[PDB]
């Protein structure tokens, strides 16, 4: 409809079955598949929905991997709901949520007219992760009841990486922070910036803000030497200038927020220019924004210092919108280009990052991008 | 960046000049031109561009005009710079302003070592539109003061159309309102029917409210004959069944939002669908929003309805964004499809209207649409 | 500090203990007592207080009652923390708590190198509350973890009454609702028309909205016999008038309303006017409010009618703010009249109306107060 | 009714006539006075009060002060409308306008059958303020026209001091800014906190940000000699330990956020505290808060910080709401604390400062308050 920028989860039940698996669905509620949503806790709002055309086997009652994987690839998470016992499909699965780095649980239909209870196998053939859920059509206590518990346990959580692990409080430790020309609004400052000195804090260590022009001055005085100093764009070169100290080590803004939506594969993603060939296709996915008349940066700048900086033959395809983009579209892409503001919730961004990764497509953003560009390279700071 | 869904103003200041008119430019203020920003009332926070590369004159010294209005087509109102007295160029750009619909106003650089004064003559020759501006770069009073004044008055302002025409109070007038299952949230109506409700009461009438089943009833039992009946959806054919009285004027919830963002133009366009030919292109702009895993509306079910409705060949291109596209993109599509809840204000909805009628592309919208798909000839209600 | 108008859980640890007692405080953590605040799930942000000099015992050892009720009328619940078996004291507190309809727990401090367990004795002895809680200064397990659970499961929880008990759908059944002049803003309703409006269709019903000069023809016309009508102000007359059938259960917006946030009590506390004498106080509870600088309903027409309706030298005390008042401001009031629209969560204004029960001092509002002030009896429609 | 803590303006339209002064109200529109509220730009939605019983003159036709300036404290300007020339009534409500610092214009009611125009007289008689203005109850062009603008003009308006005035540029300047122990919330910083240092920026200074500890290091080793300290809280005086240059002017954040806000009064007026005598009463204005069932700083230090400071005997009156309170209820008052955090735009402050000029009554805030009663001295830093 519309909203102020829900990040509402995502969940597929899968299995061969169907009136021994759809009774599942429906029901435990509190161009073919069925995507139905509702709610459960503890963890939100989400979605449910089963294994399409999937449910076509082979003539050995395979999975069809390329055309699971092309739809595994949004979920957060998934359920598989088994009518008999392990079978080469159940394994199938199975593989690929493991394959494809998803949690996932299992589940069944038991009947009480000869009193059985399989799940002892699956508590250690297909894997473990414990997935062992007695259930029925005959909705019995174990439906939409116990299941969101240990899910929710299932699912991601709390990644929550310190916006810095090089603190080094005691004593202190100064944290040079070095801005443009302002910023707005009126007696305000950018989050990144206040989160920054927040943290500094946090770490009973001490924050400057300065200026550029004032660089020199507070430098060369100031007897204390640094052990961290943070800018934003073309700047962080005029700094390089009076660096002044190289063991110093520094960084941008940009690229700590950065580093909390994963950073890793961003560089790993974004060093991949360098293999780009004429004629390759790079996804420019800037999401919902208000976008300047002038050098738009993600539609702009960056398509622009991307040819220069390698061969031309290039071929760019912006994507706008709240959600990510539909494979169709992407597939078949060698790079995609993410913008960093947009989202804000880390949770969110691995989200997006994950789906990535699982269709092999390197991805990388603004930030880092227009970093690498430059020189991405001093901000070491992370190496583990 | 991101907000809640700013509809900024857009201007042109056209001329030949430069540095009699530039220093109009950067002064007067609180893949060549110059889009500077600020802001100015009583109407808002504003931008300036200039004629990029329309400064390059024929050897007769005339516009250009395929080249101007491919510029012109955006702007809000524009704003004409001259050095000399008229001449072809003068005369050109306000024939195109004139021939766009689209405001103005005209300005100089008066030198006073002379003691000149032309204006006399733009007070009548190129139109009137009382455009007449003394100025200087000499930044005197009249520079950027009293020009925001007038030039508001210039600008589009209230258009403000009755929810309703026909509303008929004093012994009152019952208006059915018959809606589908619920809406949602707990305890609320979608604003649309809440809309309605208070205009039948401003318009001293009374609202019925009822759902579907209920129509047999209340409509054969009440005394009182309707005046006006309003649904949404399929819905309106199972009431088109106890229409149950085609004397009575109804219509479409949507409908009537539709109307409050320029109706004609819809109706005129969405007509044009008959003369569709295969291969040719159209364009959903579905703006920004939460896209349903399901058979999405812009995406899915209209360009089905549409293929369906027609003969097939047709090429979709959906385009999501807070923005309207750059022509660019949308140049040589034969019809244009908005969402309808996408954009809330109508002043913000003409200007695209704007838009597209200068770009001669004709434009219609998701309610419309449907509408017509099914039978969007009912709601007269409005033949003035 | 300041809000839109947080509503904060208030909860007392009691017990003579305190060694054995205060451990629990400070740790089982996520002008003399100890009000420390902190969060837990599944309910929210809260408060735990320690008995303050409620520590004092008797040379037999018992609570000291009339001391303890002044605090314990603000609980939303509490908890026991005892050092041995059952003695006076623990029965005491439990006798209040039950007394005052307030719930409650109970804890411990089990030492490892006995062997011991006294819970058994209070599964049953002080009431049963199946408060039964092992814990430990050793901080173990049961700690600030499966405490939050139950102790969710003690408190208040779901009251959600039907915003209607007599709706009647089926074969429909009208209700009309009758409306003042406006109400404000453009295009809108007040919530509670609204809320109505929504009630009647979720109830399959047929709600119609007609203003007041309407009523006449509506009415007669009309062949629909209504079974609800609803409305405001001095407006409810005009309408007893062309009533215009006294057998049709009519009543207001303002006292709809009120049904949810606890009905009876108001009513019962409001008829008590009655028997005011000269001299007595009536305490004006305005909350956080834009005054009028006209007849503030709170302050001067209530007031007004106030003594009109019974003998003067009453004495009046108005209160603002967001919380409830201090107990020392309000002892010794005969009546509490608080105003509706300012508390909107039922749940939030249960919390009030159980403390001024506690205290013993009758409690009504603005609207079951004006309503009486006319005629607050034919709204019967609840009588259960 | 509720909103998120509107500060509406307030005007008195004063004159002995009514029936030509009373047509100029009810019209000229977009226990006994009529407060009718409309809107006009450019400014905003405001009141306009008539002189209430003020009607009634003496035998020599004077105004009746005491009655009147009761009356004309709360007025953000006046408006006066005269029937005849000018009389002594006409001089004596100007002289308190003029005395009590308010801004007022005036009007008329030209009849044109005669051809008059006296307003050349009061253009210089009563005062000046170019108050001339022609009017009629032939709501003539100039009548709810062309007023509400020069009227703007008379207003208020922008104050907006420098957050500093000795900010100190160029070759830089440091400022230290010592914070307490975290603020809350997580990554956030309290806005005081954050407006300095983007003021200490905008003023091309540079900002260090250090925690109580660390105040020993940092100042001895920078070279750098600060030229501005800022902090809160008893915290004040460890820093006056390692003051360590007293040379070096420091303050309160406490305090430069009660410097947007008229200072000097709350100086002026919280020194007076040694002027208190026993029974005296004191007005604690807490606005609308959220309430400690600790120590709250309005209802309990401060009242008791206050005794002890002085002689007991003392009466308080702690009166919440978003509103200023009646004068009834503070008149004869020897001072009033009013909360800082309460209010934050100052042109509201002011709105309340110069209320209680007018009313004699000597006003501060928790802030000065509290400084004061430890050693509001140091912050000199303003001594012009």
């Amino acid at each position: 409809y519309t909203m102020r920028l829900g990040f509402r989860r995502y969940i597929v039940v899968a299995g061969r079955r169907n009136v021994g698996k759809s009774s599942f669905m429906n029901a435990l509620v509190g161009t073919d598949p069925v995507y139905k949503s509702m709610e459960l806790h503890p963890i939100g709002p989400v979605t449910l929905v089963d294994t399409p055309g999937l449910d076509d086997v082979g003539e050995l009652g395979r999975l069809r991997v390329e055309k699971a994987r092309r739809v595994f690839y949004r979920a957060d998470c998934g359920i598989l709901v088994t009518d008999s016992a392990p079978t080469p499909y159940e394994d199938d699965v199975v593989n690929l949520f493991k394959e494809m780095e998803i949690p996932f649980v299992v589940v069944v239909n038991k009947i009480d007219v000869l009193g059985e209870k399989a799940e002892e196998l699956k508590g250690l053939y297909e894997s473990r992760y414990e997935a062992k859920v007695l259930l029925v059509s005959a909705l019995q206590k174990k439906g939409f009841d116990d299941i969101g518990k240990t899910i929710s346990e299932i699912l991601p959580g709390d990644e929550e990486i310190p916006y810095l692990g090089d603190l080094i409080d005691g004593g202190d430790l100064v944290i040079l922070v070095v801005p443009i020309d302002l910023g707005a609004p009126k007696g305000r400052l950018i989050m990144p910036q206040v989160h920054a000195i927040r943290e500094a804090l946090d770490r009973e260590a001490i924050a400057l803000v300065v200026k550029e022009r004032e660089l020199r001055y507070v430098m060369e005085n100031i007897g204390m030497k640094p052990k961290l100093v943070i800018t934003d764009s073309q700047v962080a070169m005029k700094v390089a200038s009076d660096v002044p100290e190289d063991v110093e080590l520094t960084t941008f803004s940009i690229v700590e927020s950065r580093y909390r939506g994963d950073l890793a594969y961003f560089v790993e993603s974004v060093r991949k220019i360098e293999e780009l060939e004429d004629g390759d296709t790079v996804v420019i996915m800037e999401g919902c924004t208000h976008r300047p008349l002038t050098e738009d940066i993600g539609r702009v700048k960056i398509p622009r210092w991307l040819v220069n900086h390698t061969g031309a033959q290039l071929n760019f395809k912006v994507i706008a919108g709240k959600d990510f983009p539909d494979l169709e579209e992407i597939e078949n892409a060698k790079l995609i280009i993410h913008c960093g503001g947009c989202i804000l919730n880390r949770s969110a961004m691995m989200r997006r990052v994950r789906m990535a990764k699982r269709l092999g497509i390197p991805m990388t953003n603004y930030g880092v991008t227009i970093s690498y560009l430059h020189g991405v390279l001093e901000r070491a700071i992370r190496p583990f």
